[PDB]
Order: C-alpha cells, then sequence, then structure tokens
C-alpha cells in the first residue's frame, strides 16, 4: 500500500485484559487493515510464586506474568505504547516474534525507566507468537523474570481446519507458562533481594544448571487451580493458547484432547488432530481447540508431570453440563473383591 | 450408541502378552463395534534396573513396566477390569490418554489394596495413546515408578500412508521408555529400601532436579538387547511403537529409518516420512514403520546418545537376510594407510 | 543396480569447505545419478571454546566441528575415504543417518591410527541428516567431543514446497550446534588435560548430569559472529541447515521468521511455514529457508535463551539493503515520559 493509504488506516485503541481472559475481539476481521493500538506499563514488583512465600522480582508487561494477550488481524498493525516508569531500576525493550526487522523490535523500544516508546509493526503471519524483552547483554535474566507474553494473529476469514471449513470459538484462554530460578541458602531456604539486580548473580548461577525451580502458569504455583479454574460447558469449543518464552513445554487436558492442535502456533500450517499430548519448543506459542463432551474436572498440565505436579504447571478446567454414558461409564464402582 | 444398544454388542476378551510383544489383533476390524475386554491385576515390587544391583519399588499394571499394550479399533469400546491386591500397599487408578471424561478414567477408578473396578470407554480417536496411574496428590511418584503403558486404537480400516494407501505391517513391537530416579547415598551408591513409601521423600528429592539416574526401556537397563533383542527379515515390515509417559525421547534406528512416523501418535494426523530421528513428547505414544533392507544388527535407542548409551536407552533388532551392496558397500576395509 | 552399472556411472571428486560454508554443488542435478567423491581425515587436537580459554580435545573430522556438509542428490551414491591417522590416539568410525544397513557405516568404518577405509552408500531419502562417528562403547564421548556433522541429499529436482511450487536458494549456511561437557575445578574454573584419555571418566561425569557447560555453533561461544557472522541482503533467499547429534535445539532467527521449515529435515515430509522457533531432536538435522525482508544486525540463537546466551548457541546475520517501514516503524523513538 503506498504511503497515503498507510496514514489513512482506521486507527483503534483496545483495553487490555489480564491473562487467562483476552481483550474483545471479533474471529473474523471487522473492516479492512486497521492500526490497533495498545499501551503497556512496566512493572518491577515482587511477587510470591509458591505457598512458601518465595519471592521474585518480577518484570510484568501491563504488570501481569505473562503480559497480556494482544489479538490482531493478518495484515492489521500493532502499535503499543511501552511506557517504563521512572520508578522501575532497568532499562526495557520489546521483542515480537510476530513482526519482523529490528530484532523483532528489539533494536527500536529500548527505554530507560522514565521513557516511552512507541512501535509500529505490519502482523504480515497469521499464527500465536512469543513476545518478550531482550535488553541486550541481559536477554534471558528479563525473559526468566516473567517478561514475556504472545500475541495472536488471527486470519482474516477467522480459523480453519486442514480442509479449509471454519473453526469458531466460543471461547479463548491464554495460558502463559513460566519458568523461574529462584536462589537457594546452604539450608535450602529460597533467598530474598531488596532489588531486583541484587539477584542477578545468584539467579544466573542457577540459570545456568537449566533447571527451574518453578513452572508455573499465570505467575504463581495454582494460580488457575481450585477456585481460579478456567470454565466451560459441555458442547462448547475452547481455544487454548499457551506460550513458553524460554524453555520447552507438553500440554495436555487430562481429561480431553486437543482436537486440532497448531502445535508450531502458525495458522498456515495445517492443525495436528486428536492430539494427548502436544509439544511447543521454549520461544513460541502453540494453540489447541478442543470441544468439551464431558462435564466435570478437568486438569491441564505441562506433561512432565514433575514439572506439573511438583514444580506448579497445573491448572484446573471446571466443566458444566450431562454426562455422556456412551463415551465412559463406570461398569463397576471401585469395591471390595 | 444407547445403553441398550452397547449392552447388545458383542464382547471379546483379550489375553494381554507382555511387552514388548503385544497380543493377538486384527490391522483390519472384523466386523462392527465390540466391546473388547481386558483385565490388568496391579503388582508393587522391587525391579532391578542396572547390572549393579540398583532397585526401584516398581507399581506395574499386569507385573511389567510398561504396562502391556492393549489394542482396540476406533470406535470400539475398551472394558478394563482393573485389580489392586491386598497384597500391595496403596491406592492406584488410572488415565487413558484415549478417553474422555473423568480424567481419563482416574476419576472412576481409585482404588484402594483389596478392591477392583471395572470402566468402559469408547475410543473415538485413532492413534497410539499413554495410560497411566494418577492418584491425587501423588502422580508422577507413581508414574516415573513404572505405572505407564500405552493403547492402540487402530483405524477400522488399518493403517495408511498420508494419501490413504494400505500400511500393512508384518510385525509390531511396542517399547516403552522408563525415566527413573533413584536416590544416591553421600557416596553415591544407589539405596536400597523395604517399602514403597520408605522411598518416596528421597526419591521426590531426586525427581526435583529433573535429572533421571537412569533411561530404560521395557524397564531395565539390557533388556531388549543381545539375546532379547526385537528381530526381523530383509523385507518385513514393522510397526515400533513407543511410549514415555513423564519426560521426552527421539528414537532412532541406527543404520535404518523410520519410513512413515506418526511422531504425535495420531493416525488422523499423516505421518512424518523417511526420518532419522523423531521425537515424542513426555505424555505421549508414537509410531513408526519401517521395512528392513539390509541384515545384521541394528541399535534402537533415544538419540540424545548419554540417555542411550550412558543412562540405558538402547536396544537391538537383529534382521536376517541378505546383504544388498547397492544400498551400502565397502570399497575399501579398514586397512593401514 | 549392477556393478556393471555402477562401474559406469560418473565419477565427481568435491573437495570439502569448512562450516558454515557448504562446497559448490547444483541445487537441480545436472543429469543422472553420480558416484560422489569425499575424503575427511579425523583430527584429534585441542580447541579453544570461550574467551576465557577453555579447551576440549576436539575430535574433528577434516579438523573442524562441525564436520563439513556433504552434499549429493536423491540415488546418487556418496563414496567416503575416512583417514585416521597415526598422530592419533583412538579408532573411530563413521555412521551416517542417510544411509542404509550396518549402523549407518559405523560397522564397516572401525579404522585404528595409521588406517582407512572407502564405504560408498545409496542416498536413497532426500533430506538433511546427521553424521557421527559411534565406536562401540564409546558413542556419546566421540559425539559430545564434536565428531558428528551432516550431509544434504536434494531431490534430484531441487526443492520444493508442500505443494510443489520450487524452492530456490541464493545461498546456504550450515549452522553445527555442540553440546559440550567441560570438567571443573574446586574454584568452578573448567579443567585442562594432556591427552584426550585423560579427560574422559571426568567428562563421562558432567555428561551424566546431561547439562553441558557450553552448547555453541561452529565449535565456539562467538564463533559466527564479528567478522565471521554469515551474511545477506533484504530480498536474499537464504537455506540455514542446522545439526545437533546429541541434544535437543530450537532454533530462532531474532528479527526474521523460517518461512518454510523442514524441522524433520526431511523434503518429502512437507515443511511448516511461517514459524517463529522451530525443533530439532537430537540427532538428527533440519533446515529452514527465508527470504530476508530488513536490514541489520540478526542473531540466529538456540531459543533457550539460557543455551544462547548464558551457554553459547548465538550466531548473527548481517543484511544489507533498504529498511521498511511500512514492515515495522518507531513512531516514537525512546523519549522523556
Ligand atoms: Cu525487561
Ligand atoms: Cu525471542
Ligand atoms: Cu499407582
Ligand atoms: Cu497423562
Ligand atoms: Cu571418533
Ligand atoms: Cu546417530
Amino acid at each position: 500500500a503506498t504511503a497515503a493509504e498507510i496514514a489513512a488506516l482506521p486507527r483503534q485503541k483496545v483495553e487490555l485484559v489480564d491473562p487467562p481472559f483476552v481483550h474483545a475481539h471479533s474471529q473474523v476481521a471487522e473492516g479492512g487493515p486497521k492500526v490497533v493500538e495498545f499501551t503497556m506499563v512496566i512493572e518491577e514488583k515482587k511477587i510470591v510464586i509458591d505457598d512458601a512465600g518465595t519471592e521474585v522480582h518480577a518484570m510484568a508487561f501491563n504488570g501481569t506474568v505473562p503480559g497480556p494477550l494482544m489479538v490482531v488481524h493478518q495484515d492489521d498493525y500493532l502499535e503499543l505504547t511501552l511506557i517504563n516508569p521512572e520508578t522501575n531500576t532497568l532499562m526495557h525493550n520489546i521483542d515480537f516474534h510476530a513482526a519482523t526487522g529490528a530484532l523483532g523490535g528489539g533494536g527500536l523500544t529500548e527505554i530507560n525507566p522514565g521513557e516511552k516508546t512507541i512501535l509500529r509493526f505490519k502482523a504480515t503471519k497469521p499464527g500465536v507468537f512469543v513476545y518478550h524483552c531482550a535488553p541486550p547483554g541481559m536477554v534471558p535474566w528479563h525473559v526468566v523474570s516473567g517478561m514475556n507474553g504472545a500475541i495472536m494473529v488471527l486470519p482474516r476469514e477467522g480459523l480453519h481446519d486442514g480442509k479449509g471449513k471454519a473453526l469458531t470459538y466460543d471461547k479463548i484462554y491464554y495460558v502463559g507458562e513460566q519458568d523461574f530460578y529462584v536462589p537457594r541458602d546452604e539450608n535450602g531456604k529460597y533467598k530474598k533481594y531488596e532489588a531486583p539486580g541484587d539477584a542477578y548473580e545468584d539467579t544466573v548461577k542457577v540459570m545456568r544448571t537449566l533447571t527451574p525451580t518453578h513452572v508455573v502458569f499465570n505467575g504463581a504455583v495454582g494460580a488457575l487451580t481450585g477456585d481460579k479454574a478456567m470454565t466451560a460447558a459441555v458442547g462448547e469449543k475452547v481455544l487454548i493458547v499457551h506460550s513458553q518464552a524460554n524453555r520447552d513445554t507438553r500440554p495436555h487436558l487430562i481429561g480431553g484432547h486437543g482436537d486440532y492442535v497448531w502445535a508450531t502456533g502458525k495458522f498456515n500450517t495445517p492443525p495436528d488432530v486428536d492430539q494427548e499430548t502436544w509439544f511447543i519448543p521454549g520461544g513460541a506459542a502453540g494453540a489447541a481447540f478442543y470441544t468439551f463432551q464431558q462435564p466435570g474436572i478437568y486438569a491441564y498440565v505441562n506433561h512432565n508431570l514433575i514439572e506439573a505436579f511438583e514444580l506448579g504447571a497445573a491448572a484446573h478446567f471446571k466443566v458444566t453440563g450431562e454426562w455422556n454414558d456412551d463415551l465412559m461409564t463406570s461398569v463397576l464402582a471401585p469395591s471390595g473383591t
């Protein structure tokens, strides 16, 4: 499109929504290409990540770990205002894996405390994609401090299966998975630090072991379990976007499947089908579409079950509706022999 | 199908055999849906997993690690009678990744020692699938004590390539790969215990390192080597099902290929072809079809070669037949320069 | 077919070049099947892998880590003369994942110092494939000492996308990724040894932790940076072949994508498209095709960002040409809030 064309496109501001929920959007694009505008303030803040009071100095886009899902359509532009307040201690930036050029945007968005920047890019490829902070020389420390999220660039005609038939979800959830590396003293007690930088050398030591101390969804052990379970009903179609900016994961819905899974995250790559456990490499997002058929509790886990049930990578779904005895039935309930 | 329709279907009782062998079955289904009946008794027992006498308190479906492969066809019902004898010490259950509802069956099959249960589920999706025990609060401990196996839900038509041409094996094997986490004392010797619960806390400590002490096929170092090799002949078509319920693996046939690999394990996802090394994420099963072209010894490994050749994840195939010098030949045998 | 027929085929003697470059070849085969001849001399040699001066006794095909890329076309024959000079200490051999029979060639090419051998195999499957040394009882030690490389078996008609459209690259690089396991003294400084075998025991104890101390491209931290950065231009089509003979990797071009990615490395498996981060399991090679659209610096990394930026797995590209503000622009450069 020529210059004048780009400048005349509609601009639209969107209010973000914290994970695992997602801001207002339409599956099939509304109108032609537009510039979708978002604002995020970076917050450096201590968070508690487990039920032992373990602390991390999180580096949080929009104040959450993960950062929020932004949704646009292919060939829209994403225009982000990124703000680094003067109460923060570090420079930050942003790298969108959906974008082309300048290290994903990281070369154009280095903001010290007290600065802001506005980056625009054309979302030329459809898929879910990671975004993360990447300051030169300190890239993994920011990412493993929680400074990452995802976007979704929907096809203009919405999602389709591998034969081109529409796939239209009723609900979407975004599960960001975070590996944390929390230092411990010689008694095995997690350490606490006054300011983010005080932890840098001890944290890189743990990072070099390649073994996280915690692997969590939505920023903390248990953040999406119990009273915080996600919800659905029998018959509803749910899209589950999952990202992991630094380390591999292998999602699984305990009691369900991924009926269609873009395991690479990219919508022009046909989805796998009927999956039990899919694989999302570190540095990527994936998305799974499932129609719920049975009510009750499900878990949603990274299926290294030690990561899920010892280190924190487990969520719940609570599903309403009527039980299907064709699909499963207890012929003889547990009883004495 | 209605409850009465299911009650009228034919029943077939299968006798399971121990991995890496597979029970008798037909690739193409005979006739219409059936209720395929299986029984497994759970055995808690010490197993020795290496040549140094290292022990695991195994929790073994049908007394083996992995548990046996169960074979059905799409839209059959799998009816399992699961028995937990009074000689065991723990509650157990079963979660079938092929099933829909109640945590794969785990919510309906919780059996204390001295109980049994009967679960039926409809095998609605074709593929190879993990099953495993998953008692609330104790899930990865049971799995990494060997309490896992797989099933195969064949298409009613049998297997096909990505162009719907039939693929018919002459032979099938089931390789269950197991990560074990064995505690060591201050001198580096593996510890022994006299009841499963006595090893729990020390085991969990090793599990949280994410670093197995052993990675084995069929429950031990060397289980599928030497005179317990898998066997085949030149011209024979072989399907190798491989599962890993907790940790990723990357199978490779040394000297061969995966001609067709359903690396996700799901038969409605078209297979990869001409594979050197495929990838099966923790929590899944995959399957590889190969036609042997050369005789001699092959190795079948997890191609993290430290996991294969230091930790235990290596099997052999012995193949009969005539050498093909067109495919390969020693032009000059090793000799002085 | 027969010996008369194979004697009649043309021979082509190729001179290998050092990675990341690739010897001259034709993407579409010039004429009928040929016997493509290569020679490699194995060198046991001390190499320095980081700016601290850390050393590995490398075991290097052609003197480099990785070994060089050999390029043939499907149904050519690859005929390798492999020489183990008398100045080396160990027996070595070669196992081509591209080849069929005798453990990939391993069984036929065991040469002591002062010996040579010539192996010929038919390259029946198109793709990129790992090769590596594999002496029985010492397999992972040789591979993780750098004794591995890759070959490319091009379709005779050159590369195509999943739908039959030709994909012709303008240039090709070969990135070999190497996990090294270097012992450390009680100060945590890397140890040095006199001969390869002096480090064996201490190296095996690091290998069994499954945690490399360094993960590098082209044999050292920073090897593909600075005057050794890869290069391209806006509009240029680049194929990046990447291998890892022992351990998984997840390549990512920072600021770009993989437009077409044969993540399994096999050209009869249609490529994934629009990739952010692809996944190549240990024991495999993959290849990604990308048309550069923006000038400037890029990094090409294993996107476990601790592996990339702490352990060494980061290369650079320098790209010339004109910035595209439609793809990306800084609407407001970093500036005061
Ligand atoms: Cu940051
Ligand atoms: Cu990134
Ligand atoms: Cu159990
Ligand atoms: Cu499971
Ligand atoms: Cu060697
Ligand atoms: Cu190999």
